[PDB]
């Protein structure tokens, strides 16, 4: 069990290059199953689900090779069943279902099991595919879908906003007969990217980024070159590291319009921010952040994946700040860990009242959420002494080697394998 | 009791000139109590609360005269108590409190009474003034505020978004000593207008229209000329009248950027919309609206004051539409009335599942909410036969003589006084 | 000399606010000399002649101030001579003669000399005043009209239709004792607007717009507020600019009924025109106009002042169309310039035979007529490359900053101060 | 002849992407003739000489394709003559000589005649190849170099510092047997980049950038991917454009270390400069530069190619500053042009004494030098009015569409195709 030994305090300053978003890379890699011609998917992070995804794709008959880009040849896909040993590892594997049924008329995906029933993560994908004309077959542990001929464009009203389901329905709708209209569609930048990649291949999609997506089915999708958008959450993470350490950074390969709410909150914290078409710089000019009031909300509001990071900022800011979590219940496990690092906070329900302290003290901390865990590495950077963040695999799975990026901003961090 | 006798169906087409918003006019008229020099407030609707407001202002020693504009001379305000006989009529009279205390150090407003306690409408104004340094005195029926010297700029965190309170705090903060920062500020266009009017007089305010307003207190406010923004809800109302009748209209003196969500919903309904800097045209080209899915949300999302009007549109649209009300519980009283006019709908909780019918049938209908009541006049315009909308005073109080505007679009409507 | 440097091709689209007609504004300003009470002349363009007229009016003892309106107080006129220095710049200064004699019993206007004698410009004005009872005194350099008492109504048959003489006679007649009949009165919209202003101050005038104007003299004229009608020729110019560049335009503050013939011709050219009471929209829908046949004749037929502009529309349209000047000679001097931009046309007698070309090429062009000079700017905007229109001062004096209005529609234009 | 018509004043601000240095790209393209395997030359500007060189290379049997990179396959060179038709257009074609003889044993370059004899351009190249063992054959119209076997390393003392001869000698030496020493080698960044490309294909070169380059001949050179360094002079030009217009700019794809002297001078002028590894930001903060003293000298001192630009910065700066050319004569021919734009300067010997003026006035100007001609465009942008820079073809050949880059920074500029 790799852990991170962080020694502070260190001011974080320098340049960081942002990785492509895994949450844009994944749905686009699955959507590539619709492409008859070879595809080059650029700016793909090297992360565990990317590797599980290429292995899965390979199991279906896809020719996949990698390195900066992921090159895909899906012209000869011929195994329409995503097996449990390749899918047990990753929930995103549900995204192979839509493309297989839309293009080949059949698909099946093994499912991870449970005692809890009702509004399980895959349920909206099943019903979105069913809405589009697919015949669904379920038995515990798998979902099988098939369609007689082509899927048929449908007017789908999502009762709940789902990124997962929005991608499944949108992507399957590109080869459906006619027009599909998705109401109450997820607006996440990863949704827009997946829609643009699909358009790049020949799909007819509009409203991506808005609450209503319109898809005009076409006969087949071609191939092409497509660059995955920058990871907006990793960008925010780095921007908070320089903001909580009196730092100055430049985030390269960034996409500023995916972070309006985050940047606005940083500017309220006292940050001096400038942005380019592909970059964001932040300078605290050596000042302590000023506390902020944050309310997480669906994109494009302040993102819940930036909440633990902003908790940490209030916790070392000047003043009293409140973080209100409206998306997720229970996403405050970083709090007790930070209280152990010397923070002053009160959790009242789905909020934390933060009372900024000048300095934190190093500790043996652990969080299972990757944003909370990464916030712990960050506090460790500015805390006095040594901080040991355990169960670092949660960060490694969503951040392309954060210690190398952090070490490059002046952090004293080291990976400690075993013990 | 004036009622409206409406005979249809009539296609609604032509031009309508939008009135200034009463909800922008009211807070600006109260904010004019801060102006040492004469002020010309243009584009003020001629409505009951405008008349109660001028009478109140006059009682405080304000010189007020009217006609298109409302000219105010508040240099000699010298009676700082808003009496019950002038305020019992209007809740907005709470807005005299902030300006009187900020400018004169004392103010008192009579209050309408009740058995229900906790989060009463005036409570956030009292605590916002208290936050700014005012000493509050309460006894059932009145609120008295005074301050020793000047109010003092404060960092206020609103736990609930309040247009009312945002205006009170913002307006009082213009003469406070220092900077006031309002977190979770209401963003309504009426908030931006009131902020711009204040700026017009010499105030230092920024972030109006955003969730964080910053006010840098100044010593005194001057005078000037200011035009109240168009009424965005009356504009929406007219746009729905042409959209539900196969109509074509041009809304003059409009402000298109205050209605992005409304226009987007109309375009989803099949409307052909073009807008100018001050105008909006809509053409259904004789087609029936297509049903839409609507979710009311805080500005700038779809407004709850447009919900009854869009209920009516789904109810005569082609297809099944759902209206979800998230702002107000219980704002579906127009539904049973429309069901009586031949509509097909199901209310499930805070939603209505609408099944569009080609034509409605005239009826004796009544609604107490002015948007619901106005929606009833509109259905009456397109319904078969005669519709009698009773208790029309609810419309008259918020719409400058809608029958004249409607009659001008081809409606067969008549005011019937008594019986 | 100032020149306009234009870069095309550009599609002209957007909104344009039509300015008040200068030829309605000049006769109305001079007529204000009759007003005993202050008058506000709204919608007056800012053009050289307006400036000369305010200057001329001030010299008579009139108090005048400007900006969107021109405010006049002619209550203290004490000087009754319009001197050579002010009048040598403007032919319209003759218009001071009738109101001075009618109201004050005497007027004197300096005239520029010439060796030509015989049906000279002003002889209808001189003789029309003389038929109204004025005594006329002439010396080569000027004309003086005077009367003891009041002028007296007369039945006047004009041998030539003259807008200038119609205005002088009609304005003077408003204060004459009795009834004046003007047979063969000018029927132009600017005549009608002058009569309407006069009637607004209390005159009794009927038949304006007809071949016979009947005036019932009143003892005095008041004051008030009067808005100058929209410039119909500027309106057609902008409508032609959209029509020839595949554009879409909304002409605001327009008066559709003073342009019926132009609008009908534009619809014949393929234009999708919509009109309101104070606006006109034209949409080409990205298409090229279709050649049209035009015969210019006296108002309300197709106006000769729109001929240059429609000659340019036919030269870039689809097809062959001929333009005939039914009254005026030597009006196609801009056609050789346009042929130098790649146009195809034969000029035969009073007609220009046009053979539309798809695209023009920039050239160095010059027209001495205001309208033909404005047509050459319009041509620069659609031509390939750069057009340099020389001697632009005619356009500056007849169009209120046409470069700013064109620019707002998409034109790339520059004023070149050197030659 | 093409001219640039510029309209000022304009503040130049924004981002600009620096193009690859043409003078690094030319010597690298010719050096690719030595590569046995295909090579991708990235970051090559699209300029005339690049086009001439690809054309010249194709004639030798090289397979070349372009766009952001230049792809070369010199595996089949079968023709070893660079003919008059291709070379008469470009002096840099001499660079084909060394690689042809080194790799293929023979090369021939046509030379344009001249009646002047004696330390002619190419005599260092001819004699440098001859010291490497080549046999040189000369006839007035051309030079042919050939060798039986391999060239052989030699200790070469250059009597004159020459970038051209340094490139020919160093490139040829990479395939020679043994060690070549070049004493008094050119030290420019473009020399260093050429040596670095050579080393990238497998050469053994050290001391590039120093007064002595040591080469260890290898038997063959491979292939690969090599990116041309950023144009340092274009970088300084854009940095000067921000600095003289109160601007703010980010130079992207820059290499700060090839401009130390220019950056230090800019900081002396009042500029707020920040640098990264591939970017440079400069902010004037809306202020006017302060006059600076400049002495141009050999790299890495202040570059003579930045003199014209800094002469314009001093002429619009606050104060007096003198610019001295320490090596080159007759380099201030653009100063009379700038004095014609209202500048104050005395040209005394090899120095220009500058007295800053607050604003320039447009004029019709022309400079024959590329850099002085680019300085005159920059001057047009800040001057009042219109500047017409004639004979712009020098700038087109040395700067990759400077008008598009200027325009993106705010410049109003036009190419005028006629004279
Ligand atoms: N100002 C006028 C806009 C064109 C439509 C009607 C209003
Ligand atoms: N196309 C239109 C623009 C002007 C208002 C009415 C319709
Ligand atoms: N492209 C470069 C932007 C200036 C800052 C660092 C990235
Ligand atoms: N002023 C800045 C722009 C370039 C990136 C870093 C700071």
């Amino acid at each position: 069990m790799d852990k991170f030994r962080v020694q502070g305090p260190t001011r974080l300053q320098g340049e960081v290059t942002i990785s492509g978003a895994k949450n844009a890379a994944l749905p686009i890699l699955f959507a590539a199953l619709l492409a008859e011609e070879p595809v080059e998917i650029q700016n793909v992070p090297k992360l565990k689900d990317i590797d599980t995804t290429m292995k899965l794709l390979t199991q279906l008959g896809t020719k996949v090779e990698r390195n900066g880009s992921v090159w895909i040849d899906a012209s000869n896909v011929n195994n329409f069943s995503a097996p449990y040993d390749l899918v047990k590892t990753m929930r995103a594997s549900i995204w192979a279902l839509g493309p297989l049924v839309a293009r080949f008329g059949q698909g099946q995906v093994s499912l991870p099991g449970g005692c809890a029933i009702g509004a399980r993560p895959v349920d909206l994908h099943i019903f979105g595919l069913e809405k589009l004309g697919a015949e669904i077959k379920l038995e515990e542990g798998y979902v099988k879908a098939s369609v007689n001929g082509r899927l048929k464009g449908a007017h789908i009203v999502m009762d709940k906003v789902s990124v997962g389901a929005t991608v499944t329905i949108m992507s399957a709708a590109t080869l459906a007969e006619g027009t599909t209209i998705i109401e109450n569609a997820a607006r996440e930048p990863e949704i827009v990217d997946t829609a643009n990649f699909l358009v790049a291949l020949g799909a007819k999609i509009s409203g991506q980024g808005t609450d209503r997506i319109t898809i005009e089915g076409v006969e087949r999708l071609g191939g092409g070159v497509y660059r995955v958008l920058p990871d907006r959450i990793e960008t925010g993470t780095f921007l908070v590291a320089a903001a909580i350490s009196g730092g100055k950074i430049v985030c390269r390969n960034a996409q500023p319009d995916t972070l309006d709410a985050v940047l606005a909150k940083l500017r309220e914290a006292g940050a001096d921010i400038e942005t380019g078409e592909d970059w964001i710089s932040l300078d605290m000019h050596g000042k302590r952040p000023k506390a902020v009031t944050v309310r997480t909300a669906p994109h494009p509001a302040f993102p819940t994946d930036m909440q633990a990071q902003f908790t940490l900022l209030n916790l070392v800011a000047e003043g009293t700040g409140v973080i209100t979590e409206t998306i997720f219940e229970n996403r405050f496990m970083h709090v007790p860990e930070l209280i152990r690092m010397g923070a002053h906070a009160e959790i009242e329900s789905n909020t934390v009242i933060c009372h900024g302290v000048e300095k934190l003290s190093g500790a043996q901390v652990m969080a299972t959420d990757l944003r909370a865990s990464a916030s712990l590495v960050l506090a460790g950077c500015i805390a006095e002494g040594t901080t040991v963040v355990d169960r670092i695999y949660h960060i490694d799975r969503g951040y392309e080697r954060i210690e190398d990026k952090l070490r490059a901003l002046g952090a004293n961090i080291e990976r400690v394998k075993g013990e």
